[PDB]
């Protein structure tokens, strides 16, 4: 099955074959993404883990959009 | 399908019988995680990023074992 498909490195998974090809666009796809996305979640720990003490510190490396 | 097994709510994924077992226990497992093994990750993610002005700043909130 793996020598008339798209050849994956003898993992053992989804054994179809329409199930094959799928997991060859979803792992060899370019995902990117924006960091300001990220930062924001950064934040959104700090505060509610009990040491919110440098959210106001993160004003200063980038943007603060919400309190 | 559905009926002899665990009952999932009318998702469409997985439709071997031992493989909705499988899926019985590794969702409804009780999964927790201490909070230090990712202040490091937060850490390690802003020096990398350009903006490590605060690398020195979370020194104060917890512990720093790695510069």
């Amino acid at each position: 099955i793996e020598r008339v498909s798209g050849k994956p490195l003898l993992i053992g998974t989804d054994v179809s074959l329409a199930r094959l090809q799928k997991a060859d666009v979803v792992a060899q796809s370019r995902i990117s993404f924006p960091e300001k996305e990220l930062l924001l979640l950064i934040r959104n720990h700090l505060i509610s883990k009990g040491l919110g003490e440098t959210a106001t510190v993160l004003t200063k490396e980038a943007d603060l959009p919400m309190t």
